[PDB]
């Protein structure tokens, strides 16, 4: 796209320049650290689905939902056909980071938590915590319609005293929403993610939060704007070098438009059914393993 | 420089690009959402202390140790002859924004505050929080210590929880730290700053950080790598407008140097007389009226 493409010569980068860092979670990865931002037009419907290789924007859609919902239950993207959330959900790794007394499936206060509950003192993945912590996300959608300008529409995940009781820290932190109104609409969202794995991790939340972008602005009235992804340590494991360069030959194809709707009106109301993606003409799609 | 000349155009790209904004503290300015990085090297001891005006360096430093103490009270910076905190603690402010039972100069849970405490609840800048909250900054100088590798040196001000307890919310709210080691050194530092005032605060920051930077290098027997300063709204006020083009048009002299200490170990230990800045030779200063 030249979108897409920024990408790959980010993913190239990271190949002829990266660096050999020995990986915690025991794997052989090249990593770049604060390499420039990756930009994405919102605008006449795009939606940001990387081509050059089958994103699960299936599981995308579901697991925004999982996260809006405030949901911190692996078993219910698995209720879904979603087992992203297996394996930091495991009940084997569950105690290899300590977590013994917790219940399998139960990922802790991670993402959605924190977006609607914040301060909310978290106890099993079971319990309602309507009322609890600080609600991110309820406070941004207020804020856009009242005072848009707001210098402050910042979402995080990042709760530092909430950690060690996360099956795994946020990775992708926390984002900025702003709007530039015409010369009102334009709803931008810089997101800063701490660490990011270019093959399976990049895309898959590019998508995610073009969608919330796309979501909170079509709830607030407002046009999407433009998506920013600022990234910290980029990275790339070495086990798919190979399975890298392929595709950096690949011409990149434009990319889908996302239609929003039927009058769905709340946010808190999204279904898999109200995101239409159209156009969508990817490549073969990629077995792509990982690490934990 | 071409380090501040980058700054320099972003400055002079908002003039030209910049929108037309409505400003909260009440006074006109011009934004840009999401601009390109600004990097920083530290190579060689270089310090990023702009030149094309003079920065108050002192400021810059007294507040960075007073961020370190944990402490929260404008009062003690004042007792230094600072006075960069004076307004948002103001007995006038103060309620303005509701704390109307609130000691003046008592700033809340801000910055310092949350660097060693933020789980801690706070109450009253005078009170002890030994041992309370989580104490990012010294897990951080720990985790470098032990696995320099971490993809989670993580340190926040931004607790959604406390943001009304403030006095004003983090600006530059949170940074992450990474460290290349050769075939060891390299502490380079990317902060993330919501709201920047190329005016005043963008300078007095990436001095701020880049002194947090080499001292947690030096603690850690790192040397420190490069800066790179992202931002989100990133804007200017008009009353400075014509105030800078004047500036836009100095010749950035070469960055000074900066020598840390005489084997101070620990980030806790540090006073002004420890920060050996040679080589600054800015241009004449520029008053600029804030904006609360
Ligand atoms: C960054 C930061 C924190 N901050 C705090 C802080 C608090 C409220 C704000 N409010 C507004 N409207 N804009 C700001 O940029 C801002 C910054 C100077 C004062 C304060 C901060 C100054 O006065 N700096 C001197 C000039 C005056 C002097 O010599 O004393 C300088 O030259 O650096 C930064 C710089
Ligand atoms: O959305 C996500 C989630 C996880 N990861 C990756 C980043 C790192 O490779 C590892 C997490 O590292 P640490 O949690 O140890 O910091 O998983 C991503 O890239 N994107
Ligand atoms: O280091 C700093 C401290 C904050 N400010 C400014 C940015 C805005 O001018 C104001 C914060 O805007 P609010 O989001 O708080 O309204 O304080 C800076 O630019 N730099």
């Amino acid at each position: 796209n030249a979108e897409e493409q920024q990408y790959l010569n980010l993913v190239q980068y990271i190949i002829n320049h990266g660096e050999d860092r020995p990986d915690r979670t025991g794997t052989g990865t090249l990593s770049v650290f604060a390499p420039s931002p990756l930009k994405f037009s919102l605008r006449n419907k795009t939606f940001p689905l990387l081509t050059t290789k089958r994103v699960f924007i299936r599981g995308v859609i579901e697991e925004l939902l999982w996260f809006i919902r405030g949901e911190t239950d692996s078993l219910k993207l698995r209720e879904k056909n979603i087992h992203i959330w297996d394996a930091n959900g495991s009940r084997e790794y569950l105690d290899s980071i300590g977590l013994t007394k917790r219940q399998e499936g139960d990922l802790g206060p991670i993402y959605g938590f924190q977006w609607r509950h914040f301060g909310a003192e978290y106890i099993d993945c079971k319990t309602n915590y309507i009322g609890q912590g600080v609600d991110q996300l309820a406070n941004i959608i207020q804020k856009i319609r009242t005072s848009p300008y707001d210098r402050r529409l910042i979402l995080s995940a990042w709760n530092p005293a909430d950690l060690e009781k996360m099956a795994l820290p946020p990775c992708h932190m926390f984002c900025q929403f702003y709007v530039h109104i015409p010369s009102r609409p334009e709803l931008s969202c810089q997101l800063y993610q701490r660490s990011c794995d270019m093959g399976l991790g990049v895309p898959f939340n590019i998508a995610s939060y073009a969608l919330l972008t796309c979501m909170i602005a079509h709830v607030c009235d407002l046009d999407p704007g433009d998506f920013i992804h600022v990234m910290g340590d980029c990275h790339i494991y070495k086990d798919h070098i190979e399975a890298l360069q392929q595709q950096l030959t690949r011409s990149p194809r434009p990319f889908p438009t996302l239609s929003l709707n039927r009058s769905i009106t709340d946010i808190e109301d999204f279904t898999l059914d109200d995101f239409n993606i159209q156009n969508y003409h990817p490549y073969e799609t990629i077995k792509m393993k990982m690490s934990i």
